[PDB]
């Protein structure tokens, strides 16, 4: 049947995987509203999105037997809901300044990249150093990407840091994929301590991103340049520090998920 309607409070439209657990209880209630169902017990699924989508209709069952059956369906259909294709660049410095830096910068990239499940995500890897290299192509294939990320956990850093040629990649492909059309990110990971007149030309490739749609995000690793992070990122609100963990992780999250 073609006749369903179902339009979330646009703040509930993310994927489920990215919803708090707030954000499970705003969808009961809006549920038990939209559908004249009985009430709903805040308290029904003490769980994030995450754990929502483990559960089985059963368990759905056990735990509303008024209206276990009904969210559990509201649910597939949510989930079979289109969204927009979202493209993630990783431009990734592999210079001789952060090869002791390596491991911290693949591992921001895999926490990233695991967080970027839904089914809507593709992600690209690139390396710089004195050339830049496509490590994984832009993909939504997971299994493509947990291989993207063996290979770069394999990166042996050394050579110059000429990120305007890492930028390049991900402009060549945003440009492939569709301009303008696309839902574009690049995520730049570096300490933006640029030689010659590298800082001329990593700007200028950034805002060939940004006249294709791209965002541009900076993490800055080790004692990482601030303001040539500031003039590469859209702004300063997109530059983060990868010492700050969870927190940093957190913060970029967010960031990226309210450009959709
Ligand atoms: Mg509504
Ligand atoms: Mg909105
Ligand atoms: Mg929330
Ligand atoms: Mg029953
Ligand atoms: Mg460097
Ligand atoms: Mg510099
Ligand atoms: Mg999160
Ligand atoms: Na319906
Ligand atoms: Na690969
Ligand atoms: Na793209
Ligand atoms: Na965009
Ligand atoms: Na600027």
């Amino acid at each position: 049947h073609h006749h369903h309607s179902i339009r979330l409070p646009a703040h509930l439209r993310l994927q489920p995987i990215y919803w708090s657990r707030d954000d499970v209880a705003q969808w009961l209630k809006w549920a038990e509203n939209e559908f004249s169902l009985s009430p709903i017990d805040s308290n029904t699924f003490e769980m994030n999105g995450k754990a929502l989508l483990l559960l089985t209709k059963e368990d759905f069952r056990y735990r509303s037997p008024h209206s276990g059956d009904e969210l559990y369906e509201l649910l597939q259909h949510i989930l079979a809901q289109a969204r927009t294709v979202f493209d993630l660049y990783f431009v990734l410095d592999k210079s001789g300044s952060v090869a002791n830096n390596w491991i911290e910068i693949y591992n921001f990239v895999q926490q990233l990249a695991e967080r970027f499940v839904s089914p809507e995500m593709r992600l690209s890897f690139i390396v710089f150093s004195s050339q830049a290299t496509i490590i994984l192509p832009l993909t939504g294939d997971r299994g493509k990407i947990s291989k993207g990320l063996e290979d770069l956990k394999r990166v042996s850093p050394v050579g110059e840091t000429y990120i305007h040629e890492g930028l390049k990649l991900a402009n060549e492909q945003i440009q492939k994929a569709g301009g303008l059309k696309t839902s574009s990110i690049i995520i730049a990971l570096t300490d933006g301590k640029l030689d010659g007149l590298v800082p001329s030309y990593a700007e200028k490739e950034a805002k060939i991103s940004r006249s294709l749609g791209a965002s541009v995000y900076a993490v800055g690793v080790l004692d990482f340049e601030q303001a040539q992070l500031e003039r590469i990122a859209d702004s300063k609100e997109q530059v983060f520090p990868v010492k700050g963990g969870f927190q940093a992780l957190k913060g970029i999250i967010n960031s990226i998920l309210a450009q959709s």
